[PDB]
């Protein structure tokens, strides 16, 4: 395991490639408004579908100003591509620094994300050539590795795992044929199935707050490390990625939530979720799916090895993000199989999903990790620790 070649820093060009007739080059600064505006612009209506073209995501303007303006970040990182005459931006690919463990050896690699095409200009390879500018912008700032994750099958992939959902307002699911009515039941017992408690369960349950930093950031440290592919957090990313600024952020995307033991008020886990919108493509009575996507967590308990008390912990944790969200308003709570997620997907109602994330490494070789499922698909707990890394 180790990088695949050495790239000549002497050898990258200072100039891009040739575009397609009538589109040139451009560097977004995503602080200009109009900027942000316009990839949410080109993102809302050209990202990604599911298959029956049911749902897109909608990224809102908060979410990627929070996404892309993250520690170390560059705006040569952020690229579009205009139409010449119009100045209409029709497509872009973006970066963001961070540090990765790739079975503990400690990685500088670009996240890559928001690769998107105007659908009048799919199917005309821009693609490879989005890559390799990208690619470009990052050798010239001394990063030659990248992760990434799609829901396509491309090249050696390092693991794969699958989407679950947990309906909160099943009604509302249903309507916007997200959910469906099995078959011999009805709404109401739908509704019955997805109750959850008015009041969280966990002793010491509270927001976090930014005294919580340091302690977060060591419990997560130490919780990641029990992953073959993980996120190296620094302080400044603990921060950003998890500590709401609601002085400086008018629509909160990220939440987090730490237990303070009620003896020793040492913080002995913690848990956070985003927002993330999908736009109903063609649905009469509502137009979004307000999902919270669950995102990273920590428990001491896991540090024990007892698979039992690990599970039974949680179970109560996560149950009561199901319900923190709830209280947020949000519709549905999406997760992954990867962290130890397959120790609570399917007790806690979680439904199996048609998406799934394929995760890569550019310029690194490793053997695959395990993503949380086994042959059939299906959730399996001796098929965990292997992805630890949850990407936006
Ligand atoms: C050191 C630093 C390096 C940094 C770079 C690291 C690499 C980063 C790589 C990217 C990380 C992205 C992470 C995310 O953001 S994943 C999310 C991607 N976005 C969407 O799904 C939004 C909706 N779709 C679109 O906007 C377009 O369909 C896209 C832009 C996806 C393809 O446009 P189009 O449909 O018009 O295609 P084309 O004719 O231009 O080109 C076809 C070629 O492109 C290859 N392709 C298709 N989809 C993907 C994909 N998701 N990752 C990598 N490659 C992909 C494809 O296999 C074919 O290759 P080949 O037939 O030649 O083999
Ligand atoms: C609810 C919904 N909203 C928008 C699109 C698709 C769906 C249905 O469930 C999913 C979900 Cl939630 C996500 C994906 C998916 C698959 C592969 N890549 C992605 N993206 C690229 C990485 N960031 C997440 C978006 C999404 C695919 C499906 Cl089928």
């Amino acid at each position: 395991g180790g990088p695949i070649k050495i790239i000549d820093p002497e050898k990258v060009s200072k100039e891009p490639d040739a575009l397609l007739e009538g589109f040139e080059w451009a560097t977004l600064d995503l602080t200009n408004e109009t900027e942000l505006q316009e990839l949410w612009d080109l993102l809302t209506y050209h990202y990604v579908e599911d298959d029956n073209a049911m749902f897109r995501f909608r990224y809102s303007q908060s979410f990627l100003h929070w996404a892309l303006m993250s520690p170390g970040w560059k705006k040569e990182w952020h690229v579009g591509v205009r139409a010449t005459k119009s100045r209409k931006l029709v497509a872009s690919i973006c970066g963001v620094p961070t540090e990765i463990n790739v079975r503990n050896q400690k990685l500088k690699v670009v996240e890559i994300n928001f690769l998107c095409i105007h659908k009048k200009l799919r199917s005309k390879r821009l693609t490879p050539v989005l890559i390799k500018e990208i690619t470009r912008r990052c050798y010239l700032n001394g990063i030659y590795q990248a992760i990434y994750t799609a829901g396509v099958v491309l090249p050696t992939p390092v693991s794969s795992c699958r989407y679950y959902h947990r309906p909160l307002d099943w009604l509302k699911l249903y309507e916007v044929g997200f959910s469906p009515l099995p078959a011999g039941s009805t709404k109401a017992r739908q509704i019955t199935k997805n109750h959850l408690p008015s009041t969280t369960s966990t002793p010491g349950l509270r927001p976090m707050e930014p005294k919580d930093i340091d302690t977060v950031h060591d419990l997560l440290q130490r919780y990641l490390s029990r992953f073959a592919l993980n996120q190296a957090f620094t302080r400044e990313e603990v921060d950003h990625w998890l500590v709401h600024k609601p002085e400086t952020v008018k629509e909160q995307v990220v939440w987090a939530y730490v237990v303070e033991d009620p003896e020793t008020h040492k913080i002995t886990d913690f848990f956070s979720f985003y927002n993330l919108e999908s736009t109903v493509i063609q649905n009469p009575k509502h137009d979004n799916v307000r999902a919270a996507y669950l995102y990273y967590y920590a428990t001491e308990t896991a540090f024990t090895n007892n698979m039992k008390a690990l599970k039974e912990r949680l179970l109560m944790l996560m149950n009561d993000a199901l319900i923190l969200a709830k209280k947020a308003h949000f519709d549905v709570f999406n997760a992954l199989t990867l962290h130890d997620n397959p120790l609570f997907l399917e007790q806690l109602k979680f439904g199996a999903g048609d998406g799934q994330l394929h995760f890569y490494l550019y310029n690194y070789r490793t053997a695959p990790v395990p993503g949380g499922v086994n042959e059939k698909n299906l959730p399996d707990e001796k098929r965990m620790g292997g992805v630890g890394i949850v990407m936006l």
